[PDB]
């Protein structure tokens, strides 16, 4: 078998105290710790979840129904361990998919499927050829309908914007305030319906000190924001996700704890103290959360990111509640192994 | 500060028990878990590890009284997060280093110093465009001078051989025997002198049950060896070196615990049972340890991998015990953040 530690949970069907003896699942057509980008439909109709094959390639999980698996950017097209992020509006019939480049260059994919057109083609981001912190990961939002904003690590270290519309095409944006560390990840979301105009947003990374922080976009120009957590872990993944809860956003901030349990935190109308969603152990690598607002008024958030041992979880928060039922994607060929909890 | 497990120790420093506040290093400029591979020199005088670099470079720190980094493969010639293994013959004045190019084929890298040249340049392995798993790990092995071969995982998870040698270039040798673990680590070493022909190999891997496992060749052929670990940790980090104490070839195997302690087995007139060799957490990612023998028939190792919070560490068993102080190699900047242990998740 292979050992875990016994005082963590591999799965949802671990004993109560931590891992005994149990079989697990070792998905290896995906890359290990894959990066993961995502959006729901805004009626929950369909959902999108982008990851990387073991192979490189760029692919794309569906579901509609069921889950149906495609490739979205052959082999050679990204860096190995690209972070993904993404973009969704129209409201829902234009996706970008940013994601890095082999020379770490900031690279766009771009879906339309307005008046039952299909294209799926490179976008002009390419051509700046934004050369980015080789740990970088990705943000976005978008707002005013195809206003863009990406945001990424440059090679100082910095947490940097870039920006597309009205005409402009692509161009440097702001530089952010704080001190992030190098490679945090990153997550940014817009508080606004997608066709308004201003934006809100709000970025989450972590700082040099192992806080969690907040980049704030509201009035005039960028700011820190309340958000703070004092210590977390090294290279903690980081993804938030809003949606409107009471006509009133509600943020979702996700982060893994000292024990690789997913927290979260969430804003509306305050900040709630931070949460331990369920006691599995993930593995410690990339998350990725979308939200949408049912016609009841709810907010359901969906989370994907890598269980053990290498597989693609669905974690669900619907009616309120985070469902025992946490669903496995399957991307490619799988073998099942057994496990077993060793102490110290 | 950043949070770490309380009753994991992360560094010398930490305290008896485990982690309560220290600071830390956080080399950026190292590949997060970097691959790393090495060589001490046969007489001890020299040591050459190398390693990946954030921006995909491949760097070697060379150590000859002091240490000292350098570039040896530019940005784009290597995938980002290869795997890396490397040989030493001549007695010492011939380097190999071999890694997968972002397409996923097996790239050699030579560095000939005999007769006090100093060529670098890329081996003939790179036109034979062998494609491999793309989770592949790498090991390889040299006997008789130059015939070498380096072992690596096939697209159906296999372990495979490629061999050099006899005037016959790069041709594909034998496929090993067992059912390893997609993606599992690989050390291959061989117990007989570098001059030497038949040579004696050993391979250690990981199994798809998660055992541990021993490939071993010896005239008449591949088979799976003795040394069995029942369980590990999933996708553990694996290293081995094999050197001659009092004549007689001993074989270090490395890996980690479930705590990312490192675990060592011996091989010298029989398996020794395994032992953990301190209780310093390292970072889960690899290993590349190395060793040689003194004039007095006495076996020195050195150990390399990833220590808290991203630092090139050097573990040193020198004179029969493992040494204390444990080294960090600085490959470029550096930020030090406080480190606090946390026992639960909130
Ligand atoms: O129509 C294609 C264009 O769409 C815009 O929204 C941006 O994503 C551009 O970079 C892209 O080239
Ligand atoms: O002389 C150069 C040659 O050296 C041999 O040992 C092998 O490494 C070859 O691949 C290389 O081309
Ligand atoms: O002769 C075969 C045996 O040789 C010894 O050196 C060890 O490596 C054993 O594990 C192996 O089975
Ligand atoms: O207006 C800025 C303010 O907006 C929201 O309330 C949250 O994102 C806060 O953390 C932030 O300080």
């Amino acid at each position: 078998p292979v050992e875990f530690p016994k005082s963590l949970r591999a799965s949802s069907h671990s004993s109560e105290g931590g891992t005994t003896k149990e079989e697990d699942i070792y998905g290896y057509e995906l890359l290990y710790r894959s990066a993961f980008a995502s959006y729901i439909a805004p009626t929950g109709a369909w959902n999108l979840v982008w990851f990387q094959a073991a192979d490189g390639s760029i692919k794309q999980a569906r579901w509609y129904g069921e889950w149906v698996i495609s490739t979205v950017l052959a082999p050679g097209k990204a860096l190995q361990g690209t972070p993904l992020t993404a973009l969704l509006w129209g409201p829902q019939d234009t996706v970008r998919l940013y994601y890095l480049s082999p020379q770490f260059e900031l690279q766009e994919w771009c879906w339309d499927t307005k008046n039952g057109a299909d294209n799926k083609y490179d976008g002009a981001l390419n051509a700046a050829k934004v050369k980015v912190a080789p740990y970088s990961k990705l943000g976005a939002v978008s707002f005013g309908g195809a206003n863009l904003r990406v945001y990424y690590q440059g090679t100082n270290n910095k947490l940097e914007e870039y920006t597309f519309g009205g005409g402009q095409g692509w161009k440097k944006g702001a530089t952010l305030p704080g001190d992030p560390l190098p490679g945090t990840y990153i997550s940014f979301v817009n508080r606004n319906k997608w066709d308004a105009n201003p934006p809100s947003i709000r970025g989450y990374f972590q700082t040099v000190t192992g806080s969690l922080a907040e980049q704030v976009w509201e009035t005039g120009g960028w700011r820190i924001g309340q958000f703070v957590i004092p210590a977390a872990p090294f290279l903690t993944p980081i993804s938030a996700t809003v949606s409107p809860e009471k006509d009133f956003p509600k943020i979702h901030v996700y982060w893994l704890s000292v024990e690789s349990t997913i927290i979260e935190s969430v804003n509306w109308h305050g900040w709630k103290a931070p949460k331990q969603i369920d006691n599995i152990s993930v593995v410690k690598a990339d998350i990725s959360a979308t939200s949408f607002t049912r016609d009841d008024g709810t907010v359901d958030v969906r989370i994907y990111g890598t269980a053990q041992l290498n597989v693609l979880f669905e974690r669900i928060f619907r009616y309120g509640v985070w469902e025992e039922k946490i669903h496995s994607i399957s991307v490619g060929k799988e073998i099942p192994i057994e496990v077993v909890g060793v102490a110290a």
